[PDB]
């Protein structure tokens, strides 16, 4: 189609086209009755046996990173209006479906105290029933809501056909639900409130874990969680590092500082040396005060080996830490103004494939109509107050030199031919 | 128009809660109400000294940079809460029988302490667990691997990097941002000025003697005072100029041919 043409090679013509779809009424920003009119006929499907996927030219423009086209007013309006179409209520339902199992096991934790157990009828302890009407719904939404997410991940079993298994989203949602149906099941079936709270804590930890997944598709949320993702992979890299250095470390502060109760055990050094990675190192409580008490074998490998621990992990290491995240925030950062609005264009292209063809006609719109004069109304002001050049000019320097060196082989053939048929007299020997 | 501003804002704070801590001169009010306002008062008197401070060449851009990022924390914000609540709400589950995770608030605040690295391991940790005092002691090990690698690791670095970027960011285009303000601050204060004194201040030419030195005043003011585009464009410039040149002597060469006269070079 020659629209997705000029997106791939002349974007500078599709800016010249694109601004052609912007009818001014006046030229009066001051009129309340001014108004602007924006066009959406070169942004449709192509046919508007074979098929195309929605959203073409915007696909277009995301795959050839024409960043100053996305800019463009005549497609912020076209999000804007493809957004406050079905997108908005799309993504309210699937934020609430969740948000429906996260805010009673919140509550619950919030009321009951931990250690106790309880029934429907309330919390054993001699019982109260103060608020077990409350503790009863709750019991019951959170329920509800675990079910529904197995029969939506048993779905998703048979319609992934065996390949949800690299992917830790649905893992966190597997440890969600089992995890809070145990916590739950004290309405059904007899269970220790040791398990029970066991399974809470878990519950409660992967629930507000797993939210920031689901913040994910807002524009002024998801590039923290992209740069999250990236520097937590990184530190995934070092890991093995971490492990055989904190190792080192850990064994022979098991070995030279014995007495002690903080190494008493190697596993417990292991430990205690991890929580010494970010300085707290206990200078005066592990190492002087024993020194001073003449308790410590081996007193001055100890200082050897406290001199050589400061220098090597709280300072080279988390030094090292710092210039990986500064490299890598700098470098997904290069390019965030184009990956907000691809995941923006992802998400619509993406869940406008699963919606029905006679929904799809009936909310779409050809050509909208903006007032700036005038503020939108209530809903609008609620989500209003809610939501607050160099290679190609060196290239087109090599087409024109191109077009100059075949004008002068053209030019230099001709006075050739010139020399070869001119007459001479006068001028021979 | 003045709703959108944080300076009134803090004005009204500030004359507000002065009143209040100045008032039992005229009206008798108890010392609790008056020290708790005297509180809010200066404090807020001293943060806003900082925004009076802007106008200064020497001082400007500190605070310019303390806006970028104190902005950038304001849009990372909602992130901190959640990642806290979910830290906070299991140190409160794991950690009940300890005083500093008695309430599930009293948790919240101790986990956003804890953010910085002052994780009280000992006092916390170990020896509750030397004692059989620890509810869940394998959980509560995993919740502090787990969180002493999310919080005060990747997070704080995640800000360290977007302060380096901001810093940078602001830092490209520092010289001109001063001058910039300054005659900003001239040419708002020029407007409101009366004319006569603006035709009587001003002066057409200057004389700067440069080895003597201004006196007094002016010594106490010394005192407390102490492109490769453009190239390649003018390339493209000279290149259509000089095939703007070609084409006329190629139309010249073909004129030449049209004119020729052929004799014995004819068949
Ligand atoms: C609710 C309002 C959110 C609307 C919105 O998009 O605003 C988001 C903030 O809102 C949030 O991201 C906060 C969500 C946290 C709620 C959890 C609490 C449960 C207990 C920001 O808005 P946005 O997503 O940029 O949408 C802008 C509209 N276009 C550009 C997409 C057209
Ligand atoms: C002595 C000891 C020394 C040891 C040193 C160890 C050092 C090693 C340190 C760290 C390595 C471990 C990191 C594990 C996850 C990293 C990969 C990942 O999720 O990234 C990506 C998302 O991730 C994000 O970008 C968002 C981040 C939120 C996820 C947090 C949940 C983790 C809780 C665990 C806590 C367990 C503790 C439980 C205890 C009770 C997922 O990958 P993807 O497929 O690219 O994206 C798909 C995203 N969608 C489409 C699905 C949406
Ligand atoms: C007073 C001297 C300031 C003069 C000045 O401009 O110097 C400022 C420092 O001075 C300060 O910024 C310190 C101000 C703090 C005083 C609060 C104390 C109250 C208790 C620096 O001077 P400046 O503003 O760069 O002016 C240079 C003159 N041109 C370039 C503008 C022509
Ligand atoms: C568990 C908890 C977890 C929570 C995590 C939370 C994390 C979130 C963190 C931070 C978000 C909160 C930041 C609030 C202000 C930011 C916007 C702002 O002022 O920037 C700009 C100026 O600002 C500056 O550049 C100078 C900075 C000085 C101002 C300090 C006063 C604030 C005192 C509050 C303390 C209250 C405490 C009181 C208690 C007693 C103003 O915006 P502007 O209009 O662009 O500029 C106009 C400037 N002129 C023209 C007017 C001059
Ligand atoms: C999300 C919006 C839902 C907010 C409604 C929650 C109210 C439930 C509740 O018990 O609140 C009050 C208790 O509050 C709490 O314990 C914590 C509330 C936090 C809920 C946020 C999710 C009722 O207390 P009482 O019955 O007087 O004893
Ligand atoms: C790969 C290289 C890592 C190897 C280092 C691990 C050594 C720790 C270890 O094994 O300590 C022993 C194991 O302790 C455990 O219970 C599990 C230890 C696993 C720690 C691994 C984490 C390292 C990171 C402690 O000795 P004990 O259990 O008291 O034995 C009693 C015998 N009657
Ligand atoms: C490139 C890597 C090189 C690593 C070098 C390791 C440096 C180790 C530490 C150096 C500390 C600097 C100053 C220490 C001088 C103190 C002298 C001294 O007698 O201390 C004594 C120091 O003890 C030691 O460290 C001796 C080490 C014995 C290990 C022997 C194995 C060495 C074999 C290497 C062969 C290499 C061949 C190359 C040619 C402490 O005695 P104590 O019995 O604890 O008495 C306590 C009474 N209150
Ligand atoms: C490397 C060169 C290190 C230079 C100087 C420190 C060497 C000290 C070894 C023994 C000297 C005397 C001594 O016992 O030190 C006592 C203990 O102090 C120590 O153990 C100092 C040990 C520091 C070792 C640092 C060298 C390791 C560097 C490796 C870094 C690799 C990365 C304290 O002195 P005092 O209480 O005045 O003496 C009372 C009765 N002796
Ligand atoms: C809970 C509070 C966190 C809310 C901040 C999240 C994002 C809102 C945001 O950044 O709005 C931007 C910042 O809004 C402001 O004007 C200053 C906001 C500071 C509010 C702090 C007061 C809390 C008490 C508005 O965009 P712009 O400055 O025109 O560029
Ligand atoms: C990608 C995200 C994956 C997150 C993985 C979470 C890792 C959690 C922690 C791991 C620690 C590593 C080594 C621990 C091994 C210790 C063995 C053990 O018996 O410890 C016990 C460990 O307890 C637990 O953590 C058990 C957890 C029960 C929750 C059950 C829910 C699991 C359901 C998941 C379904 C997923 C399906 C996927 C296919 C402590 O027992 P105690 O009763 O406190 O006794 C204390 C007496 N002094
Ligand atoms: C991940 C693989 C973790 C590897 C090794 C640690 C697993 C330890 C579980 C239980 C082993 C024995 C035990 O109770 O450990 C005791 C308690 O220590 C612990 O609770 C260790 C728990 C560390 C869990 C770390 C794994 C979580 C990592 C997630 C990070 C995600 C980001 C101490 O040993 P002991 O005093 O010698 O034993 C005396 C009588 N048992
Ligand atoms: C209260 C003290 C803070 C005063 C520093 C504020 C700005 C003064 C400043 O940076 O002057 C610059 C620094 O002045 C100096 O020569 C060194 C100043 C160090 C003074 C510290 C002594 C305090 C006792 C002068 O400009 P330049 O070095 O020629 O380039």
């Amino acid at each position: 189609s020659p629209i997705t043409e000029m997106i791939e090679y002349l974007p500078e013509c599709m800016k010249v086209l694109l601004d052609f779809c912007m009818l001014h009424s006046t030229e009066d920003k001051s009129c309340r009755d001014y108004y602007i009119e924006y066009n959406f006929k070169y942004l449709q499907c192509p046919l508007e046996d074979v098929i195309y996927e929605p959203l073409t030219a915007l696909n277009a423009m995301v795959q050839n990173n024409r960043i100053e086209l996305l800019n463009h007013p005549v497609c912020k309006e076209y999000l804007l209006m493809k957004w406050l179409a079905y997108g908005f209520r799309a993504h309210m339902m699937n934020l609430g479906s969740y948000c429906l199992g996260l805010i009673p096991m919140t509550i619950l934790v919030v009321n009951i105290k931990p250690g106790m157990a309880f029934n429907s009828t309330g919390i054993i302890n001699i019982l109260d029933t103060t608020n077990s009407y409350l503790i009863k719904t709750c019991m019951i939404l959170v329920f509800l809501s675990s079910i529904f997410g197995y029969c939506k991940e048993a779905g998703q079993i048979f319609q992934q056909k065996r390949n949800y298994f690299m992917d830790i989203s649905n893992v966190l949602e597997w440890i969600i639900y089992t995890t809070g149906i145990i916590f739950v099941l004290p309405l059904f079936v007899e269970i220790p409130a040791h398990l029970q709270w066991q399974c809470g804590a878990i519950a409660v930890y992967f629930y507000w874990m797993n939210f920031l997944l689901y913040l994910q598709r807002f524009e002024n949320c998801g590039i923290f969680i992209v740069m999250l993702e990236v520097i937590l992979k990184t530190l995934l890299r070092s890991t093995v590092v971490f492990i055989f250095l904190l190792l080192a470390f850990g064994l022979s502060f098991y070995i030279l500082l014995n007495l002690q109760d903080p190494f008493s055990s190697p596993l417990l050094s292991i430990i205690q040396t991890f929580s010494m990675m970010l300085g707290d190192i206990n200078y005066r409580e592990s190492f002087l005060e024993p020194y001073l008490r003449n308790e410590l074998a081996h007193p001055v490998l100890s200082f050897a080996q406290l001199v050589s621990f400061t220098i090597f992990v709280p300072i080279v290491l988390m030094n090292l830490l710092i210039g990986l995240a500064v490299g890598d925030i700098a470098e997904v950062q290069k390019h965030a103004s184009l990956k907000r609005i691809a995941m923006q264009v992802e998400l619509h292209t993406s869940l406008e494939k699963k919606l029905p063809l006679w929904f799809l006609r009936k909310v779409d719109q050809k050509s909208t109509i903006v007032y700036p004069n005038k503020p939108r109304s209530m809903l609008f002001h609620i989500f209003c107050f809610l939501f607050c050049s160099l290679e190609m000019e060196i290239l087109k320097q090599k087409y024109r030199l191109k077009d100059l060196t075949f004008l002068l082989e053209k030019q230099h053939e001709l006075i050739k031919l010139i020399i070869q048929k001119m007459e001479i007299i006068s001028e021979t020997e």
